[PDB]
């Protein structure tokens, strides 16, 4: 009973391991079909600019022009706009831009990293202590928003109450109005807002938000009335996708137990 | 009823103001040094080669800026490099998305790739969360059976054996598995396994057994970052009573001053 269920558990996780392995193989085979065509077009035509610019200017050193670009590529990862025109520059660590990157570290959202030892060592501890600190703010807003929605759904679930009202199915009308109100607020409105400031397309504003509020991975700059109100949204939108990504785990745990019985029957009866 | 979250809000706002003022003191100095000396290599290149002119170095950067969205190119890419999105490199980036490590130096450019990735993340992040949590309690008994040995003040000697004997494993080996510097191996691991994300893969210019360690190391920092929340919850309630006293004693103090 103590380690008997643990022989049951090692199975259940080793199986999930293979689901993710397949899921990565699937994603790999999909991304290599979607992106590797677009990459060859870019490289095989960037050779033509390489091949042009050596013939546009033969007197520059050939092998060293590669090294010159490599030293630019390596020196892009800093705060970098290197030119004799636009040599005057702003700091990527100014009054508010370092405030930004402090905000990414504790959120674990994420080209410009610190280069100082003291910066790297402070950041290690700033993260190891700021990530848990932020976790309480996120969870605090998570249940703060949980009652903003809990009181809003206490009204909605009463306004269809006729005779013959089932309590197991109105729970699903509520889960519809949460993806509905949610993605209208947190996915629809900001994505439309970034079209009229940065000029983003229709997709890339939603692609941005999903990658952002899932903390996987910018429109803050415009070259201070506009960042502080957005950082609010980010915190609440992070609490939003925190619930959303957790909901999907509820579905995936249902789908697991439903495919669990399906294989059990269809291999027992056959 | 009592909110208590608006209070924590100010702690993080304060804590961001702290970090901001610290990082601007640590990094804005080294930012000047590099950039004002990068001008010196640029100011030499115009002089080392009048062949390439002022207007043309703008064009040369513009073609790099355009080729940042793609990557690194022909000769530095045929003598040193392979093509991205290949058999196993797209396996990598699929692995970053579900872990939310999100290295993202090469993001997808196709709309279909971006839409697939949105759903691949929205469905892969929860899927991976059970593998992580499954390994978390899998490792929880790997460590639970190791402490049944040790338990046969001592509560804190054990917590030393978990930070030491864990972090000795997870910063020495994994960074080397995937010389070096002493700090950046640990800086790499902390950024990686906290899922802030994977500090700069290097190609040496000038899979299955590894993703084991990353999965276990993620489960490791998942517990580590969670333990600190336990102590930060303790430190909060320890500082809660301290202000309660030191405002209560000063309150009666003032009642004595009246007489
Ligand atoms: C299993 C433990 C192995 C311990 C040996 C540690 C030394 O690693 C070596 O680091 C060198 C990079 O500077 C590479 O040149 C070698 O290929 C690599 O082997
Ligand atoms: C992209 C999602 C792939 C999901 C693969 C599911 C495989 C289920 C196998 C169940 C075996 C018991
Ligand atoms: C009421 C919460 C305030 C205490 C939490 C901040 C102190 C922990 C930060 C790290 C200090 C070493
Ligand atoms: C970085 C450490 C910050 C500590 C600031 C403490 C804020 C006061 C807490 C008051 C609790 C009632
Ligand atoms: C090598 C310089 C180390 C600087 C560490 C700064 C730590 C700041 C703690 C408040
Ligand atoms: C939605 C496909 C994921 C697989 C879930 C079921 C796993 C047993
Ligand atoms: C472009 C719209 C994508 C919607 C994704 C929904 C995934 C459940
Ligand atoms: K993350
Ligand atoms: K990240």
């Amino acid at each position: 009973s103590d380690s008997a269920i643990n022989v049951m558990k090692w199975k259940t996780v080793s199986t999930i391991f293979l689901v993710v392995v397949l899921y990565l193989i699937i994603g790999a085979t999909v991304f290599k079909a979607l992106e590797q065509p677009q990459e060859i077009s870019q490289r095989t035509t960037i050779v033509i600019q390489r091949e042009k610019f050596l013939r546009a200017h033969p007197c520059v050193s050939d092998q060293e022009l590669d090294e010159l670009i490599q030293q630019i590529v390596a020196a892009i990862n800093a705060g970098i706009i290197p030119l004799g025109a636009s040599s005057n520059q702003v700091s990527h660590w100014d009054l508010g831009s370092s405030f930004f990157f402090a905000g990414t570290v504790i959120t674990t959202i994420g080209n410009i990293s610190p280069r100082t030892e003291g910066g790297k060592i402070f950041c290690i501890i700033y993260a190891l202590l700021g990530i848990p600190l932020f976790g309480f703010l996120l969870a605090g807003v998570g249940d703060q928003l949980g009652t903003i929605f809990g009181k809003g759904i206490a009204k909605v679930e009463d306004t269809f109450i006729k005779w013959n009202v089932s309590q197991t199915k109105i729970r699903i009308i509520s889960t519809i109005i949460f993806i509905l109100f949610g993605c209208v607020l947190f996915v629809a409105l900001p994505a439309v807002i970034f079209k009229h400031i940065e000029g983003w397309s229709a997709l890339d504003a939603i692609y941005f938000v999903v990658i952002t509020l899932t903390t996987i991975g910018v429109a803050g700059g415009s070259d201070d009335f506009y960042k502080p109100v957005v950082w609010f949204w980010i915190l609440v939108g992070l609490a939003y996708f925190a619930a959303v990504l957790s909901m999907i785990g509820d579905w995936l745990r249902v789908i697991a137990k439903k495919t669990k019985e399906a294989v059990g029957e269809f291999r027992a009866h056959a």
